[PDB]
């Protein structure tokens, strides 16, 4: 959709399916290198690697289950080693992993979601930033971070989903931080915030996966979100104002 | 820059300079009819026209003040007299109006901060509406309205700032009122909101994790961004706030 | 309820009714002197400040409207003029004075609830600051502003009631800059914001106005909010989280 | 100094120094059983306990970590063995524990953070909830759960400290989703958010409207206003900023 996309690598986790794919679609579709992402190789990456391929773009697939950091470090090495450096970053990657009621939470319950929905969006987020902070300083212009927000990061988790909705939350503030501290490196930090009980939606519909995708090509965007850092914007149809 | 803005016809308030303007020229390029409004047309004007349908849209200026409902009323009404209707309200118009600290407010200067800033986008809305769900109706898609707010809308006003930065923080709060009972017009509201714009220009932008201000150009990006209903389509209710980490919505 | 709250010159604006009554009785009854206001003097006014008088505090009552200037800057004075000075201003008074759907929205309408709800708050505010500056400094402790919020500053108007709902966010705000520019003048402000459909509130009750008026209380006395200014406070049961 | 809080049973954690203690020393002279807490025993401890059952409370000490769920659980259980039951929950243990930028982050320090400041604060929640519970079914009233939050878990945390400011904001958010489902339990959830607290120093108590920092006595007062379902009885879900304007919720 944006010029400047054209010829840009851009990581994306949790890319095979939804909405990670949905955007990784697009990017290629504006001439983009795209790395795809997922706990296991799905069946028809490679015919998915051909219609991107074919769009004007280029991508790979590697997979890697991040809820663990050796899992993250390796992602961003092999995403590197294929295309020589990164630009766009986009924590997709993440989850619910189950719903429990706050009696029934455990520690092995609370790990599969803490490690799922954090640990990966930092860890991974560390070990790209250098990288980042590198083609930014080259072009002159400024990298992209993007992760995916919920209206649980504002409103709380739903029935039995209250660590998944503080943990977005989580994510929404630590961006604050890396704001703050990483803004002289080139890296812009952005969160898009999907919102998905039909009558507390003003629209009526939910949202679809492609209702989503272009605000993150916005957000990845030099251009169009040069000035534009520390912020998060829900795509949900009216359910919460922010 | 967005495709489905060619032929879009979107009013645009207080847009003949900055930000109101960097906003326009852009939507020109998209192909996109565009209301210039002002209190009074600058020489400019016809320069600035020229280039926008140069650039492969269309201009016309119409001059109205925004402070009084009636005035909001005919500048709708000559606006869709002339492109036979509304598919996109950007609400720019508006303006701190000099700094008065507390003690120093009286009515002619509250007055004059409100109708500047809060009066006129809602009346103007107001008149829009009904037009702006036509037109939502006739595509299937959504009109969109989108409102300038401010930093200042969170975090208070500056020096003599307060009333604008309250007025700002009014519109963040009723276009979620507009959200609720005006969605099924199919009608979508937002709001960009820019922070500080162009000894006191330095010291601001020292906090500033971009260290300065925008540019009026980096604001006009996201007005389109939130005018196009294959951008933004599920989009509604929602702030952006464009200021170099300033404030983090 | 609190100790210092004890020879204390309380102004309170809408305390005839509801809320703001249900405060003023709080404030009489920890020693204090409460001034009433209303529109038009209540029929019971006497025998109101009787109780008042007996709870260990004294009271009076000046009716005013203060949709105008003129009004606010007289209720000022009048106050000033029977008890000489001032420690706390509660901005009470407000209303939706009616509900419209936004196209029936007109100037007669606008006016009535813009300046019933804002106009009132400011004056006001502006009257009673160098006043409550002088308390500060006698005292060396800090004096104190309330105001009066709502749910409806945080999500918006109800049905009808956009303006209601945005007047109230307009007051939250403004009191962030008068923070910034009058914190050094010994002046704390901070808001009470009451929440009032049931399956929408955890609790399931509505609020009464006797579970609001501590909050009030609370925040006048600067022992127990010496060091808290600019922040809002939802009495809801759980409708909005703030 | 509030009445009803005579003879309630109240667990404070991280509660035997600074803003912890302050609050507990205050419990007692409204007449409270207290649950002080802390990963050592200090030396003071006895003339803690002393000062307040001299106050007109009680007090007891019990050591724990609440960085591993089991301490969080039999903490809960040794302190309800005492004093059979809990009417008030204060989750105060947390901290920043060293300050790494982004890079510097290993796995130690990450769980280091999260383990002292996210895990303590729910599992404890989980164990406590069916005992406050309880305790409001008796009453008929509410109990009060209170967990101390931080000005970072709005703004972001300082240098090195961005999991602390997020670990914070988890809390915030977390608050959210019991106040659904456990508001039915009459327990209400509520944070108390201190800003900092006592040349870096300097720097940035300049910002500050009060221009300094607060005292742990300024910290506690709040913490009893929520406790107090006399005071706060309608009030569930909500933060409370104590940060002299630092930032304005």
């Amino acid at each position: 959709m944006f010029p400047d996309l054209k010829g840009k690598r851009v990581l994306i986790t949790g890319s095979t399916e939804g909405i990670g794919l949905a955007t990784a679609r697009l990017f290629a579709r504006a001439g983009a290198k795209v790395g795809l992402n997922s706990h296991v190789d799905p069946a028809n990456i490679d015919e998915t690697i051909a219609s991107m391929r074919a769009d004007g773009g280029d991508a790979a697939f590697f997979a890697a289950d991040l809820a663990t950091s050796e899992a993250c470090q390796q992602l961003v090495d092999e995403f590197v080693a294929k295309f020589g450096g990164i630009d766009v970053l986009i924590n997709n990657a993440g989850g619910l992993v189950g719903r429990k009621p706050l009696p029934e939470i455990d520690d092995t319950f609370y790990d599969a979601v803490m490690d799922a929905n954090i640990r990966s969006v930092v860890m991974t987020t560390k070990f790209a930033l250098p990288h980042l902070a590198a083609a930014a300083k080259a072009s002159g212009q400024t990298s992209a971070v993007i992760s995916t927000g919920s209206i649980a990061g504002h409103t709380g988790g739903g029935p039995g989903a209250g660590l998944y909705g503080a943990a977005k939350a989580f994510l929404h503030n630590v961006h604050k931080n890396w704001v703050d501290f990483h803004t002289k490196d080139g890296v812009r930090f952005n969160i898009v915030s999907p919102g998905t009980i039909s009558n507390g939606i003003p629209m009526g519909r939910f949202g679809t996966a492609e209702e989503m995708a272009p605000a993150f090509l916005f957000f990845a965007s030099h251009l169009a979100s040069g000035y534009i850092t520390g912020q998060v914007l829900d795509i949900n149809g009216g359910q919460y104002k922010h």
